[PDB]
């Protein structure tokens, strides 16, 4: 018994996987569902720091499970939860700026950026860990 599948990273009771290929945002959603997971929804500050550190160090622009597709300016996680004010600090300076219509969120450098949902990027999936 081990808590996460091979190649997944254990952190505080959940398992995380960063892709080695790039897809657009909607195709990334489907990729996580195909392995019984979810395009990452962030629930705590410590979790955000953990994920941001990995995107930063690897120098990979990476989708998360957050968009304002349904209502411009209203950001919502893919599990339906709203983006809380305690998370606004994580947007990069000047973001979200919707330049050329940008409705999907990514890890970019030290913070978050809104980018075009049709652009191919890396992605991170999340699923709960097994108890042993
Ligand atoms: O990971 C993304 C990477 O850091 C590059 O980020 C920049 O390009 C992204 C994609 O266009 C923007 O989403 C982002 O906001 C930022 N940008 C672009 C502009 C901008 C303003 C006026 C005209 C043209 C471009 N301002 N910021
Ligand atoms: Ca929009
Ligand atoms: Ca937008
Ligand atoms: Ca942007």
């Amino acid at each position: 018994c081990h808590p996460c599948p091979w190649e997944w990273t254990f952190f505080q009771g959940n398992c995380y996987f960063m892709s080695n290929s790039q897809r657009n945002w909607h195709d990334s959603i489907t990729a996580c569902k195909e392995v019984g997971a979810q395009l990452v929804v962030i629930k705590s500050a410590e979790e955000q720091n953990f994920l941001q550190l990995q995107s930063s160090r690897s120098n990979r622009f990476t989708w998360m499970g957050l968009s304002d597709l349904n209502q411009e300016g209203t950001w919502q996680w893919v599990d339906g939860s709203p983006l809380l004010p305690s998370f606004k600090q994580y947007w990069n300076r000047g973001e979200p700026n919707n330049v050329g219509e940008e409705d999907c969120a990514e890890f970019s450098g030290n913070g978050w950026n809104d980018d075009k949902c049709n652009l191919a990027k890396f992605w991170i999936c999340k699923k709960s860990a097994a108890s042993c």
